[PDB]
């Protein structure tokens, strides 16, 4: 409906998404860089948006409902911009040293725990100024120091807070290739919080997604904005039919029974397809929906690390497909009923024939070549092995002793490794368990 | 047609007749040196020369599918002329590396193997933006460095990444008396890719084209220029029935398919007279239609050297006549009927009597001072002897180690003498093949 739904930003890579995002929204809902209100445009019958995810000001400025936490660099580079009505100082709050681009998880808990305060004041307006409150999102990455391990000290206080409201992450993995070994202990302290504290994941694996950033987007140097783009596109595409009426995938329970399968498998994987959507730098993009669609089951264009089909898993616990038009409504919605018929994953007895379907009109207003486009939000049984590669990484990091001295600084480690452990034996019944659905061994009545 | 043809011009004599090819089709059809859109049938489409060649970008104003290929000295020469407005800046190509190739096979080579990727965003950008390409046409010489390097080394992507598109060339083959001492280098080292490369070369020998050019067409200082002039009606006339409505079911394609047999006998040779049809030079003629027809059959008037006499013992596989003429289409078809049963061109059992003729009509909107006037090409086995000689001049040039200098700092012929001698005995067994299609020995029983 138009419901609030609070958006957290956290560490340099939550600012640095986010104001895309709203960009991105802005150009979609015929507002200017600034969110003004523009009078004989629509975004009060086109979509629910200009109340959802933003509020509005006595001198009619939309601003969105966002709290940016993290240091100083990215506060200061979005005012530079002309992107800067879209957040304010109140909004901002602003350390001096849990600042890292880099894996340093301790550093950042301390931080927020010091100042829990200052936050749970910039919070509690967030939550005071709600009409019907559905939930929040955080936008971080869990490889940084800000992003990582300050936005999972948040996690455990909003659990312990609201135990029915829905916690959404978009969090990204600390990539497998990169040249730190420091990101075994960002990813094993957040990966409890992150299942526990938290109703879902998406998985955006950097491995993977460094990649695709760079192979379609064509970027002459790589740098954090960069990639953080190619996430806010992804980002945008899924929200599409909770911000259009019509459609009953816009109430919070709705979305949740569908996409969250178990309180224990909510691990999510993306696929997108054509992943440009406003920052085309590619000849084409126009393209007829089977193509698109067909290579949304593929695993190859992926954004997480769910590997390739062969020697993998095939078992998709559900399958959601996300739909965006501006060709033939009717060709779309007869596809969409094949689809869930034919049945791409295998099945056994634990489920059969989950396949869903959402529609949405996705708008030209963006620039495109008058593209259709569509978006994959999957739970599949090949995302063990992202945690298993981090279990691999963390026992020789374990052995070398390497770099524990921010660490111990932090509040986890002075309280021995006790803790660690104790998750690590939680973990690997997670992942059995996730094997299984596999088989026909989990439904057995 | 509906069926597009992408032009490709490499090297300095390839955009010299591009231009001007150009500067021809916009004449004939009563539209301007830019292209604009001023068709006087665009109500009933008497008109189609306005899409297999050219394309809309909705500017109010067609423009040529061609890329432009080569060093700095043409591109400069087309944008300084009003035949700049039938080529987008991204159509127009500067690139050079050791500052130009110089006259050499070989440094050619080398510089599209650098700016390789900035070739396929303008090749894959054509064909995307096309809705149904049949296949490709090259205009070069073979001639220079740039026209013989360049051109190659596109054939050998081409026919690897699309094995199902069908490569035509216009190659011009150098003077056999020679004009630049190292031009048969150029010839050898190109020609091994051309045959193996292309599904079809039609070979224009230089010397002949010349000849023809200062004799028939007079002018003052004939030049590349002059000669080129000869080229560009040449290239128009090849496509005449298919661009205009008098067929439209016949194909590139199938024209291909018959006129080649196979791709080890894929030479084809023109005739043509008046030697402009579409008048572009100077100089009218009127000659009788049974005069005009015996005048085609014959091998001394003819714009590429080849033993002269019709009815030869290395036969003519197959021949095709394009015709044009405004006359009914009566006496026309008498003619190509009794054509094939006189036996003119020679034709032997266990192989048929394999003689095909189209005919059209000029556009109305060509300057009308109109004959009977026709273009020739058949695939005759005697096309041997210009290979043959280039070869023989090649390694005496070799043996007295001049002019060895220019190839030295390109890889290529530095490290891998083995092609010069690898065309040689591939052309003997080339030789071996078109001997055995007079016999029913072509494949065995």
């Amino acid at each position: 409906m138009g419901g609030e739904i609070i958006t957290l930003q956290a560490g340099q890579c939550g600012n640095h998404v986010g104001k895309f995002l709203w960009s991105q929204l802005a150009k979609e809902h015929a507002i200017g860089t600034d969110g003004l209100s523009q009078l004989p445009d629509s975004s009060t019958e086109r979509d629910d948006d200009t109340k959802p995810f933003f509020r509005e000001n006595s001198r009619n400025k939309f601003t969105p409902r966002a709290i940016m936490m993290d240091s100083e660099p990215s506060v200061i580079a979005d005012v530079e911009n002309t992107f800067r009505g879209f957040f304010d100082p109140r909004n901002t709050w602003v350390a001096s040293d849990g600042a890292s681009a880099g894996n340093s998880w301790a550093n950042g808990y301390d931080i927020g725990t010091r100042n829990q305060d200052d936050i749970l004041n910039k919070i509690d307006k967030e939550i005071d100024s709600t009409d019907n409150f559905e939930g929040f999102q955080l936008l971080h990455s869990v490889a940084g120091g800000t992003g990582s391990g300050l936005g999972s000290n948040l996690l455990e206080a909003l659990c312990d807070r609201y135990p029915k409201k829905i916690l959404t992450t978009y969090s990204v993995f600390p990539a497998r290739s990169s040249e730190v070994v420091v990101q075994s202990y960002n990813t094993i302290l957040a990966l409890r919080r992150l299942i526990e504290d938290s109703d879902a994941t998406v998985v955006f694996d950097n491995a993977s997604l460094l990649n695709i950033s760079g192979k379609v987007f064509r970027n002459p140097n790589i740098d954090l904005q960069h990639t953080n783009q190619l996430i806010s596109t992804i980002i945008s595409s899924v929200t599409n039919s909770i911000r259009f009426p019509s459609y009953m995938y816009s109430s919070m329970s709705s979305i949740y029974s569908t996409l969250i399968p178990s309180p224990e498998l909510h691990f999510l994987s993306p696929s997108f397809t054509p992943f440009t959507s406003d920052y085309i730098h590619d000849d084409i993009a126009h393209k007829g929906h089977s193509s698109y669609d067909v290579m949304l089951d593929l695993l190859d264009p992926s954004n997480s690390l769910v590997s390739t089909a062969m020697n993998n898993p095939t078992y998709f616990n559900v399958y959601n497909t996300i739909i965006g038009n501006v060709e033939p409504r009717q060709i779309s919605r007869a596809m969409t009923k094949l689809q869930q018929r034919i049945k791409f994953p295998s099945w056994s007895s634990s489920a059969m024939h989950v396949n869903i379907g959402r529609r949405s009109p996705y708008l030209p207003l963006q620039p495109n070549e008058n593209e259709v486009s569509g978006m994959m939000l999957s739970n599949m049984s090949t995302v063990v092995n992202v945690f298993e590669n981090a279990c691999n990484t963390f026992d020789k990091v374990f052995a070398k002793g390497a770099f524990l001295n921010n660490y111990n600084v932090g509040d986890l480690f002075q309280s021995m490794q006790n803790v660690q452990d104790e998750f690590a034996e939680s973990r690997e019944v997670v992942q059995s368990l996730m094997e299984d659905y596999v088989a026909a061994e989990q439904d057995s009545y």
